[PDB]
């Protein structure tokens, strides 16, 4: 089997995209952020907080017919920009893009964070890291892809975002229409249960190339990119005018500053992240002060790859029983 879905930035920014999901029977069609650094499919539903729901699509598990209440089970997360949700559990029949997995996780929102309140755009989560990030208790569940993978074509899922725009998520197969060149894929670690990988070095500009080893995590659920304080540095000392702000909690440029592009290696080749992408607009309405897309991981404790590098790329997430990264120029 595959399938294939669209999916679509909630604004102008690409601060985050949703694709659309089908759970329970009928079908309660969802929009969940796809997210590649985490493991969990919670949705707003029924159960949520009357006052925490503000404008979302909920899941109703009583009017599906196929959903049943997970006995006992719980689930809590708390994800690393600081919002969280909790809840219980139900199994029921998810389909994306023509790919149906039956008996699946779908975790029930109880209780969400203000940030997902205020959010109006995200219906819930579904996590594409390694299933041994689940948080539900007793017993931990599979991801959509973990469940689906033995019927799939082949054991892969790929992330194709787009710059101001509709992409891809596909499962089962490489659209090899998709992408320009070659492939070139890199060994992953599973061992903190992410996507994580090494970057051979990185460019900015016209710049020379950089060969230094970065660790970082593959994570459509993330915005920015985020690397080392030194690497951003040096981004950033090339855009006249930038500087890093405490008060707003990055680096920030004016407008009228043109951004170079940023390299980042995958083994030998090279993803070219062009300077447009990383434009995330004014900090606040009227603002001549522009916030970055490249910013210092520092105290995150890991590198993360999101969606400004991952929209330049066409990304393949090799499920193989050693998993592997692949990436492209589109």
């Amino acid at each position: 089997s595959t399938g294939s879905a669209t999916t679509t930035p909630i604004d102008s920014l690409d601060d985050a995209y949703i694709t659309p999901v089908q759970i329970g029977t009928p079908a309660q069609t969802l929009n969940l952020d796809f997210d590649t650094g985490s493991s969990d499919l919670w949705v707003f539903s029924s159960e949520t907080t009357a006052s925490e729901v503000d404008g979302q699509t909920i899941y109703t598990p009583s009017k599906s017919t196929t959903a049943k209440l997970l006995s006992g089970a719980t689930w809590s997360i708390s994800y690393g920009d600081g919002s969280s949700s909790s809840g219980d559990v139900y199994t029921d029949t998810v389909s994306v893009g023509g790919l149906t997995v039956t008996g699946q996780a779908v975790e029930s929102a109880k209780k969400v964070s203000s940030s997902f309140t205020e959010d109006s755009t995200i219906d819930g989560l579904l996590g594409l890291a390694f299933s041994t990030l689940n948080t539900v208790s007793p017993t931990q569940q599979k991801t959509f892809f973990d469940n689906a993978k033995a019927s799939l074509d082949s054991p892969v899922f790929t992330a194709d975002l787009g710059y101001h725009a509709p992409g891809t998520y596909n499962f089962g197969f490489i659209d090899t229409t998709a992408y320009t060149g070659s492939i070139t894929y890199t060994a992953v670690s599973t061992k903190q249960g992410f996507w994580e990988w090494t970057s051979t070095g990185y460019a900015v500009g016209s710049g020379t190339f950089k060969s230094t080893s970065i660790d970082g995590i593959a994570d459509t659920g993330t915005t920015l990119l985020y690397l080392p304080a030194t690497v951003v540095s040096a981004y950033w000392a090339q855009v006249s005018g930038a500087k890093s702000s405490s008060s707003v909690g990055g680096y920030v440029f004016p407008c009228s500053a043109t951004l170079p592009s940023f390299t980042f290696g995958v083994g030998s080749a090279r993803i070219v992240i062009p300077g447009d992408y990383i434009d995330f607009g004014p900090i606040s309405t009227g603002s001549s002060s522009c916030f970055g897309g490249i910013q210092s991981s520092a105290g995150i404790g890991i590198n993360i790859f999101g969606d400004v590098a991952l929209k330049a790329a066409f990304v393949v997430f090799n499920g193989a029983t050693t998993p592997t990264l692949g990436f492209a120029s589109k």
